[PDB]
């Protein structure tokens, strides 16, 4: 689990949305695994705006940040699931890291600010849905 709170924004993974986040929905793109819900509170995060390769990310099934390199946002294929069919993802940033199912919505920053969160795991490899092409997010 885990969102970026940005503005009058709340960024999620789409298949961990709650009633609330449908309810208020602002866009939503299941190609991208990404929703954005609105809020009453104002939000503090810092989105980057960059073409950073490097960062740190949260993993919550160790408790821990990992630095990472990780890959330009791109349509990988992604394995089936209970959420969604086999298919490519869009926007999609591969790491070499742990990432098991819980694991998403964990941040990946880089100096600039929040790049992205966690969407994909298994093989030993962690992907990140990117935010950063977002550029509404900030106004
Ligand atoms: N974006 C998606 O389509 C994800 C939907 C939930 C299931 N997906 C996974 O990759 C999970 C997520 C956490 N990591 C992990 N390690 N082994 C499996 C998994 C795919
Ligand atoms: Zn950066």
């Amino acid at each position: 689990s885990g969102a970026i709170y940005v503005g009058n924004y709340r960024v999620v993974n789409r298949h961990l949305a709650t009633h609330n986040d449908w309810a208020n929905l602002v866009w939503e793109d299941s190609s991208r695994d990404l929703l954005v819900s609105s809020t009453t509170a104002q939000g503090c995060d810092t989105i980057a705006r960059c073409d950073c390769q490097t960062g740190v990310y949260y993993c919550s099934s160790r408790r821990k940040h990992y630095p990472v390199s990780f890959s330009k946002p791109s349509l990988i294929f992604v394995e089936a699931s209970e959420y969604y069919p086999a298919r490519y993802q869009s926007h999609l940033m591969l790491a070499v890291g742990h990432s098991e199912p819980g694991d998403c919505g964990g941040i990946l920053r880089c100096q600039h600010g929040v790049v992205g969160i966690v969407s994909t795991g298994g093989n030993g490899l962690v992907g990140f849905a990117d935010v950063r092409d977002l550029l509404w997010l900030d106004e």
